[PDB]
């Protein structure tokens, strides 16, 4: 069957400290929906949560012509391996592997990390990162979508179909009181810009190689940038079609609500055929 809820133990290293944590979670493989609670079993976690973030199970994920590779390789219980790497804009460093078991509709994933070289004082060991959102790149096709007549700006009926106290909302965006919405206006009044895009490939049968590029905002709402690279390994060989129809982009939205010692996270996961 497809997948209905869910386990997570993660545990590894930060900058050589350990740390653990585990919890239960559900989701939806309909429409991409899971979310999860985590305890740490060694008291306070002494970095941001929200490293843990986006990695803290995509056989909840549906394609739109059927079920994501990741969701066959479960309902036919082969599944599959994961190896993250994450490289930071201050030269940190983060990897992640997952290893998956199946009973029915619920998994239990163990996900090892191992992440070095974040300066003490940067925002990841400071506790000041407050929110995943993607990249500047991302957000800027995102502008120029709205920017329906290629001038540079949102202007005030463009700023329509955003919002599809309007007048209000334009007002106060438009900080340089110029009578319009530019890039930075818009970049700074950012509710559903944050879908982060993944781009995924298969090299062969057996492989599915994802890579992303965002953002964490911090505390002083400055960007902390990051990018990553996902190899997925698959212990029988993939369907078809899936080889056919690469690339592949997925586009996600993360919510973390936390304390130093639990977190209550949400994902929503859209995929499709176009970037
Ligand atoms: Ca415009
Ligand atoms: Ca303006």
């Amino acid at each position: 069957s497809l997948p209905a809820t869910h386990e997570l133990h993660i545990f590894g290293s930060i900058n050589g400290v350990d740390f653990d944590m585990v919890g239960q979670g559900s989701g939806n493989p309909n429409v991409g929906y899971e979310e999860l609670n985590l305890k740490s079993t060694k008291g306070d976690l002494q970095f941001s949560p929200w490293i843990l973030v986006p990695h803290i199970f995509h056989q909840y994920l549906p394609y739109p012509d059927g079920m994501s590779p990741f969701q066959a390789a479960m309902v036919d219980g082969s599944g599959y391996q994961v190896h993250r790497t994450v490289q930071f804009e201050d030269g940190a460093s983060l990897t992640v592997n997952y290893r998956y078991t199946y009973e029915g509709s619920h998994i239990k994933g163990e996900a090892q990390v191992k992440g070095t070289g974040f300066p003490a004082d940067g925002p990841v060991m400071a506790n000041s990162l407050t929110a995943m959102v993607p990249s500047e790149e991302e957000l800027s096709e995102c502008f120029r979508t709205f920017d329906k007549d290629g001038d540079g700006f949102i202007d005030r009926e463009e700023f329509g179909g955003i919002i599809r106290d309007p007048d209000e909302i334009f007002g106060d965006s438009d900080t340089d009181k110029n009578g319009r919405i530019d890039f930075d206006e818009f970049l700074k009044m950012v509710s559903m810009a944050d879908w982060c895009r993944s781009k995924m490939a298969c090299p062969n049968d057996k492989t599915l190689i994802s890579t992303l590029k965002w953002s964490y905002t911090t505390g002083n709402g400055k960007r902390y940038r990051s990018t990553a690279r996902t190899t997925y390994t698959f212990a029988k060989p993939m369907a078809a079609n899936y080889l056919k129809n690469q690339p592949m982009y997925v586009f996600r939205k993360t919510e973390l609500k936390h304390s130093k010692t639990e977190l209550n996270f949400k994902e929503w996961q859209k995929a499709f055929t176009d970037v």
